[PDB]
């Protein structure tokens, strides 16, 4: 499956591709403004995510790190990032379907739409200015708005039994981005696309 990947932010952007244990193609890339780049995701891939990372450097062996989504300092992910992170999330070939979504599950740092290029289903998108917004409790020091469990570790953030709410923190994200996940157990905004479709993440799709 193919995804191109495109900036449309003002400012450099690292994106970074992986399904928790792998990095999908070489797992991250430079993008400046405009920048597109393709990568080849694996059929049937489960749990993938795509995401930007802000503010990083990076030495010849590509080690360094990033104000957001730093992937164990790395340029070419192999691991998830540190939040704050806007997701991309993806299960492919699942059944004979694809299913995609957004999620500030683990906060947001830039804003995001993910839609297929190929026929059979929408997009979804999450453009607002959350990090302007934030509440001053989620704001991010190194940049972007944090989710709640980041920052509180309780069981009801973090839904650890499978028995929580919303609260206060989610219905922000929720608010400014009805499209995307605000907390474990919302409403699920997943699209289900034809299997074998085709997408494009695009960083900062209005500005």
């Amino acid at each position: 499956a193919t995804f191109e990947i495109v900036n449309r932010c003002s400012y450099t952007v690292w994106a970074a591709a992986s399904k928790g244990d792998a990095a999908l193609d070489a797992g991250g890339r430079q993008l400046n403004s405009g920048e597109s780049w393709t990568i080849n995701v694996e059929p049937g891939t489960k749990g993938g995510k795509i995401w930007a990372r802000t503010d990083c450097y990076f030495d010849d062996s590509g080690s360094g790190i990033c104000k957001t989504g730093d992937c164990g300092g790395l340029l070419r992910c192999k691991r998830f990032g540190r939040p704050p992170t806007t997701l991309a999330e993806f299960s492919l070939n699942q059944y004979g379907k694809d299913y995609i979504d957004i999620s500030n599950i683990k906060g947001f740092n830039v804003p995001m739409d993910f839609s297929p290029t190929t026929r059979g289903c929408r997009g979804v998108r999450c453009a607002a200015d959350i990090v302007g917004q934030c509440p001053a409790k989620l704001k991010a020091p190194g940049g972007g708005c944090n989710d709640a469990c980041t920052v509180f570790q309780t069981s009801e953030y973090c839904c650890t039994t499978g028995k929580c709410g919303p609260t206060e923190y989610s219905r922000f994200f929720k608010r400014l981005c009805p499209d995307a996940f605000s907390y474990v157990l919302d409403k699920p905004t997943t699209v289900t696309c034809p299997g074998s479709s085709n997408y494009r993440v695009t960083f900062c799709p209005t500005a």
